[PDB]
C-alpha cells in the first residue's frame, strides 16, 4: 500500500516542493498566478503550469493495482471583457518529465489538435475561448491524449468569481468525476467518464496545472490557483 | 480545533456505532439495507434510518466556530418497477434525540408537509415518488425543516446501479453542495444553495440516513448503503 | 474496512460527543479536569472518567480482523505535596457499557485488587501512589484484567508540567506501546508488552481516561487532560 | 497552512518518487536495502541512502511559522557476526540538494568528524560500530551538525529482528524525540532532545534514510527499511 497527500491552503513566495514552469509566478497574496499580470492587467500570449514536485505513484506492473486519487482546488478567471476570454485553464497528469507545450488553445498541454497516444495526459480542462475543436460556449472537458476532449459540458464563467473543483479517479469503475461549484452565485457543474489510467498513463505522472491566455492582444485574462489539496492511494493487491 | 472522522467501506452485523432505527438491518453482503425484503422483494410501507452514534460538534457558541464537513456514500435503489418507484433516501442532519416520523413521502423526516423551525432538520433527498408538494419527476433536493425543498434538481434514478454521492458544507460561504455520480452510465447531478447551518440546527447533531417504501403495495424499492464516510473540522477562532 | 479518527486540541464547556462520568468537568481554560478541585485545591476521594462516546470496532469476528490505533493526548498532574501525590490517571479500553469502579489506588477501573478475565479493560496508568500491589515508586504501567500491571517502568511525576503521551497497539505483533514525554526537562519514558485484544476485550470497546485523587484528606493531586487525539483502523481481511 | 504526508508499507522495484543514492535497491520482498548484499551476505564498504523526491517545507521566513513532523519505519539489521557489527543506518533531514558523503562511520552524512554549521544536518543514527567519536557500546543518538552525538542512550542490537522507529518533532517546545521498539522481545528506547530547526535547517529540506556497512571486510551487517509513513503540518500564523 502506498498512499501520498499534501494541502496548500495557500502558496509561499518560492514554493520548492512545486516545479514551476513557463511564467508561472507566486503573488504577494500567496496565489499560483499562471499567466501573466502587468501593472494589474492580464498580458496576452502567457503560458504556465506548477506541479507537485514528487512524482505520484499512480498504477503498479508489479502487483496489478490501480490508485485512487482526489484532488480539490479553488481558482479565479478575470476577464476585463469577459466576450473576449481566452484562453482557459486544466489540471493534468502527466509523464514525470512533462514539459510546456504550444500556448494558446493548446493550454501548454499539447504540440498540435491532433491524437496521439504517446501524449500520456488526461486533463480537466476549464476552456474560456471556442476553437475550432471546441463546442459553442465556455466549458468544462474530459481530455485524454488531445485538446479534443473526449467530453464536455456547458460552463458558465462567473468573471473574478472562486471557483472550487473537486477531481476524482475511482480505480474500480475507471471513472473520473470533475465538478465545480460557485459559492457565490450557488451554480454548480458536474461531469465523468470512464478514463482507464493503466491503459493511458504510465506507473508514474506528475499532477498540476496548466493556464494560457489569448494569442492576440484583447483575449485576455487571468488564471490564478489559491488553494490545492490532492490525495491518492494505491492499494494492495486482493 | 475539534475533528471528527469516520469510515465504511462496508457494515458489519450489530454496528454498535451506528444508532439504527425503524426497518434497518445489515445484509449478509454488508450493506445497510434501510427498508425491509422479503423473499428477494422489497416491502412496502417500510421506513429505517441508521445514525452515526457519536453526536457531531458542527458549531460552538463559546467561540463562534462553525464546522466544515464532506461526506461520501454509495447507495442503491432498486425498483421492481421503476416508473412506480417509491418514495426514496435522504441524507440528515438532526437533533442528537432524533426519531423516526412519518413513513412513505414524509421520508421518516418530518411529522407533516408542514414546514416548522423546530424540526432542526437539513437533509439531502434522493426522492422518487412525486408527492403533492413536489415538482415534477424524481429529483435530488436540499431540505431545511420540510419536506418541500428549498432547492431542487431534475435526477434520473438508474435503477438497481451503484450511485456515489459527495455532499459538503462549507462554513466560510454558508454552502451546501450535492453530487451524485453512477460511473455505470458516467451520469452526473449537482446542486448547491445557502443554508446557515449555525440558525437551522443545534450545536451538536446526528447524521445518518433515512429511506422509506412506498405506502401502497404496487409502488417499492429497495434502499440500500453500500458505504459511508465522514470528516468535519471545528476550526479555532480568528 | 472501518477507521474511527477524533482530535481535540481542547474541549469546549458541554461535550456532547464525550461521556463524563463521575466528578469529571470540562474548565472555563478548556481542560477535562478528572478529580474535584474546590477554591483552587484538589479534592480528596474524587473520581472521574471521560469515554469517547463513539464505540470503537477493534476487532470483528465475521472478518476475523484486528485493529490498530494510536491515540496521543497532554495531561498535567499537579500535587501540593509531591511526598503525598495520589493515586493517579489511566488512559483505558472497555465494554461499551463501562462504569466507574472503585476509587483511590483501584483507579475507577476496578472493583477489587484480584485478576478477572471478565473485567475487559485494557489500561495504561500513571500511578502516582504506592499501593500493596505496586512496584516502588511512581510507575508507568500496562494492565490488562487487574490492577496488578502486567508490566511497569520507573516514571518520575514533574509536578505541575505538561505531559505527552502516545499509545499505540499493532495488532500484526500483538504489541501494545506507550510513550510519555515532558519537553520541560526533556524526559522520556517507555515499555511495551504483548496484548492479545482480540482476546481480551469485546468486538467494540469505549476508549477513554479515569483519575483518582486519594482516600485520605492530605493525599491529593489534580488530574487534568488538555488535548486528545484517536485512530483506530480495522483492515479487510488478507 | 501546508501539509505533506506518504504512506510506503512496502516498496516497489523503481520507486520514482525516492531518490536513491549510492548502493540502494529496492529487493524481490519490497524492501529498501541500502547496502550491498552479495550472494546472501552483506557486503563491506557500502554506502545507500533514499530520499522522499519531494522537498518538506519545515519553516518559513514569510510567516515565521515551523512545522511539526511525524515519521515511522520499520528496519532490520543482520550481522553474521555480531561482535563485528558495523556502521549502522539514519534517519536524517538536510538540505534539499544533499549528496552521499563518506562512508563508515561517518554514515554517508558527513564528510569529516566535526562540527560544522553549515553541514545543515540533523539525524536520528542507529550505530552499531564503536568509533573514536563515539560513546561505549551500540546506542542511539540525536546529531545535529556533527557525527559526535549532542545526546545518546545505549542500544542493544537484535539481530536481524525488526525494529519500530517513531520520530516525532514538537515545534512549539523545539523538541525532537526518537523511539524503537522491538515487538518480538518487547524491549524499547526513547530519548528526546531540544533542536531549533529554524535555526539548524533551510526552509525546505529532503528527508529519509542512510546507511552504511564497516570499512574492513568482516565488518559488515545488511540495513533494509521495510515500511514507511512521514507526516509534516507548517501551521498557519497566530
Ligand atoms: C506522438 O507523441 C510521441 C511521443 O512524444 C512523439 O514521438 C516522440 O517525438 C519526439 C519529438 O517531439 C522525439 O524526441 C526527439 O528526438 C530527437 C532526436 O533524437 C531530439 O533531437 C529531440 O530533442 C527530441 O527529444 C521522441 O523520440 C519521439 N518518441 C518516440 C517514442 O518515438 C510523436 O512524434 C512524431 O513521431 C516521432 C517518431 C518523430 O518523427 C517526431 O518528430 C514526430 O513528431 C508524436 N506523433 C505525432 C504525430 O505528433
Ligand atoms: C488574427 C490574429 O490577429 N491573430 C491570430 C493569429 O493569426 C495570425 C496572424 C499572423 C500570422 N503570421 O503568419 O504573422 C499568423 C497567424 O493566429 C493564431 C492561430 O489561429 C490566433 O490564435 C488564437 O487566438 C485566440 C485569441 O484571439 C485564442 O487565443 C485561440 O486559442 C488562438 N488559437 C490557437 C490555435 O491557439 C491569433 O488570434
Ligand atoms: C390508496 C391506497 O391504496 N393507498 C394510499 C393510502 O390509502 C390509505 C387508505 C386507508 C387508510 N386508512 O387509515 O384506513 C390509510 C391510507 O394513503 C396513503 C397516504 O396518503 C397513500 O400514500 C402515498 O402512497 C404513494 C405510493 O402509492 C407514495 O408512497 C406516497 O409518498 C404516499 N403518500 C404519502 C403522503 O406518504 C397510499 O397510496
Ligand atoms: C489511613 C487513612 O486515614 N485512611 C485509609 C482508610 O482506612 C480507614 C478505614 C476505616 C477508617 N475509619 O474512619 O474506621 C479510617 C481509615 O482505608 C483506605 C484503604 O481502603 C486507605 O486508602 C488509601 O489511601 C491512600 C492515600 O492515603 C491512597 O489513595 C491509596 O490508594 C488508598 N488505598 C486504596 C486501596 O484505594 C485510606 O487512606
Ligand atoms: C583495511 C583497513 O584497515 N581499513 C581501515 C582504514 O585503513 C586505511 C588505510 C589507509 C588509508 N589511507 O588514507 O591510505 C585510509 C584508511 O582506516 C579506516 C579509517 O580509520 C577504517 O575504517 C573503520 O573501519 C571500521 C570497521 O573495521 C568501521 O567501519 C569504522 O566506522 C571505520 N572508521 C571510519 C572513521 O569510518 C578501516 O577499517
Ligand atoms: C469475575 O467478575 C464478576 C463481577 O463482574 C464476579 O461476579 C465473578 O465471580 C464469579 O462469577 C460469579 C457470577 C459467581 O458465580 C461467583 O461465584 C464467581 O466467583 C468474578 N470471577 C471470579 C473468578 O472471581
Ligand atoms: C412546531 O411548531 C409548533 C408551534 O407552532 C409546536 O407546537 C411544535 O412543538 C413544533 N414542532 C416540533 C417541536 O417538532
Ligand atoms: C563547512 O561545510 C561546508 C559544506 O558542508 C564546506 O564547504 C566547508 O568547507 C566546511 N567548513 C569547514 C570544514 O570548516
Ligand atoms: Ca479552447
Ligand atoms: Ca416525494
Ligand atoms: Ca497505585
Ligand atoms: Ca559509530
Ligand atoms: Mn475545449
Ligand atoms: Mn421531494
Ligand atoms: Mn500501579
Ligand atoms: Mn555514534
Amino acid at each position: 500500500k502506498e498512499t501520498t497527500s499534501f494541502v496548500f491552503t495557500r502558496f509561499s513566495p518560492d514554493p520548492q516542493n512545486l516545479l514551476l514552469q513557463g511564467d508561472t509566478v507566486v503573488t504577494s497574496s500567496g496565489h499560483l498566478q499562471l499567466t501573466q499580470v502587468k501593472d494589474g492587467e492580464p498580458v496576452y500570449s502567457s503560458l504556465g503550469r506548477a506541479l507537485y514536485y514528487a512524482p505520484i505513484h499512480i498504477w503498479d506492473s508489479n502487483t496489478d493495482t490501480v490508485a485512487n486519487f482526489v484532488t480539490s482546488f479553488s481558482f479565479v478567471i478575470d476577464a476585463p471583457n469577459k466576450a473576449k476570454a481566452a484562453d482557459g485553464l486544466a489540471f493534468f497528469l502527466a509523464p514525470v518529465d512533462t514539459e510546456p507545450q504550444k500556448p494558446g488553445g493548446l493550454l501548454g498541454l499539447f504540440h498540435d489538435d491532433r491524437h496521439n497516444k504517446s501524449n500520456h495526459i488526461v486533463a480537466v480542462e476549464f476552456d474560456t475561448f471556442k476553437n475550432s475543436w471546441d463546442p459553442e460556449g465556455t466549458h468544462i472537458g474530459i481530455n485524454v491524449n488531445s485538446i479534443v476532449s473526449r467530453k464536455t459540458i456547458s460552463w458558465d464563467l462567473e468573471n473574478d468569481e472562486v471557483a472550487n473543483v473537486v477531481i476524482s479517479y475511482q480505480a474500480s469503475t475507471k471513472t473520473l468525476t470533475a465538478s465545480l461549484v460557485y459559492p457565490s452565485s450557488s451554480t454548480s457543474y458536474i461531469l465523468n467518464d470512464v478514463v482507464d489510467l493503466k491503459q493511458i498513463l504510465p506507473e508514474y505522472v506528475r499532477v498540476g496545472f496548466t493556464a494560457a491566455s489569448g494569442l492576440s492582444k484583447d483575449h485576455v485574462e487571468t488564471h490564478d490557483v489559491l488553494a490545492w489539496t490532492f490525495d491518492s492511494d494505491l492499494p494492495d493487491p486482493s
